[PDB]
């Protein structure tokens, strides 16, 4: 009766000069789960950075279409991020990996497949049975090697459309109503043969290896066939993020545990799941999302500091951020942008969420804390949920936020 309190953990962010994060930053203590992001597979990344590509190419060389490769390799295998007890023939994330499965043999540690970016190629491998069972039976053998590995995580984002190469708002990318149907069988394939490999991995080594997705909000859920793939599935990851931000006026919550009146279109975390729930996902599956982020406008109108509303609108997205514009990672907004800075922290009770509120210059920040983490591991435990996760661990390098999650989701 331990529930899911899970963090992800990207690839990239120890090369941020600001802010370094690596393995050994991970509250491992405090985490039933470490998820880390992305692996991919050999097919089309056109909408990827030409960086990307070219390490896309690098792997494949020799392999069959669809294998499922580590990308960036300098970062999972060779960078030395410091010497470890455990003996493996590698560096890079992958021996701190396996350092930190030894210290802490209770940990849950699982691969990431696709994500925003490198989700291109399932489009692809789904329109093949030999290629989905490509992609199923060398992703097995893969965490086959890398035995600090419990399972395989899929992030394909999404089957159905939606994503960076699908977009529903363009006409030459939008998907058919056939391609819709296509990957919405697809996806149970894929789901019951990764399971059937993971099984006969069992067979052999006689552990437990777990299969899990991401699942996009509203639509974003619809393109899968719940009733017939979650049989196969051992947590399905909320993305209950991003429901407002700097690609459209409309400002407002980002991460909202309650929907309420004064909600842009009615969106709240709680209205999503309950939604994933009547698509046939058993709620003790499920795994509400937290941000260890938020998002922020400028020049917001009709606004004097009050509780935010269902018609709030602002000039664009903030031009600054942490790094790229319109995003700011939880320890950016703690230093930068409090009371000193002319921002008044205000929480709405209502929606269970925090904002931030300059009136000099008209900036307003939607983010999530300590009290609105707290509110979300209540929540998911009294509608039966599978537990809590966090997009990304390296928002708060303290590992306070994660503590929270863990005292609350545990008690």
């Amino acid at each position: 009766e331990q529930k899911v309190v899970a963090g992800y953990f990207a690839d990239w962010q120890y090369a941020n000069a600001e802010n370094p994060y690596t393995v050994k930053d991970i509250p491992a203590d405090k985490l039933t789960h470490v998820i880390y992001a992305f692996l991919s597979m050999c097919g089309p990344h056109t909408g990827a950075s030409e960086t990307v590509q070219n390490l896309v190419a690098k792997q494949c060389e020799g392999k069959d279409p669809y294998t499922a490769i580590i990308v960036d390799t300098e970062a999972a295998l060779e960078k030395n991020f410091g010497a470890v007890s455990v003996n493996v023939p590698y560096k890079g994330h992958f021996a701190q990996l396996a350092e930190m499965k030894k210290q802490h043999p209770d940990l849950k540690i699982l691969p990431s497949f696709g994500g925003w970016t490198m989700s291109e190629p399932f489009h692809a491998m789904a329109k093949n049975k030999q290629a989905m069972d490509q992609f199923s039976k060398s992703a097995v053998e893969l965490i086959a090697q890398y035995d600090f590995f419990d399972g395989i995580d899929l992030d394909w984002e999404y089957p159905g459309g939606g994503g960076l190469t699908t977009s529903p708002w363009n006409p030459d990318t939008k998907l058919s109503d056939e391609q819709k149907a296509s990957e919405r069988e697809a996806f149970t394939y894929l789901v019951k043969t990764m399971r059937a490999e993971l099984d006969e991995l069992t067979n052999q080594t006689k552990r437990e290896y777990e299969l899990s997705t991401a699942v996009g909000v509203g639509p974003k859920a619809a393109g899968i066939d719940w009733k017939a793939a979650e049989p196969y599935l051992t947590n399905m990851f909320a993305m209950t993020y991003d429901f407002l931000g700097g690609w459209g006026q409309q400002t407002g919550h980002t991460t909202n545990l309650h929907a309420t009146e004064r909600s842009w279109w009615g969106m709240g975390a709680d209205v999503f799941i309950n939604q994933m729930i009547e698509l046939g996902i058993p709620s003790e599956k499920l795994v509400i999302g937290a941000a260890f982020y938020g998002r922020g406008w400028q020049g917001t109108k009709d606004f004097s500091g009050g509780l935010p509303t269902q018609d709030l609108v602002s000039e664009q997205g903030a031009q600054f951020g942490t790094g790229e514009n319109g995003y700011f990672m939880f320890w950016d907004l703690v230093k930068n942008y409090g009371a000193k800075q002319g921002y008044e922290y205000k929480y709405d009770e209502q929606s269970q969420a925090p904002y931030l509120w300059n009136p000099e210059k008209k900036v307003f920040i939607s983010y999530e804390d300590q009290r609105s983490i707290k509110a979300k591991a209540n929540w998911a435990k009294q509608a039966n949920l599978g537990g809590i996760f966090t997009w990304e661990l390296s928002g708060d390098p303290k590992g306070e936020l994660v503590e929270v999650m863990y005292q609350e989701m545990q008690k």
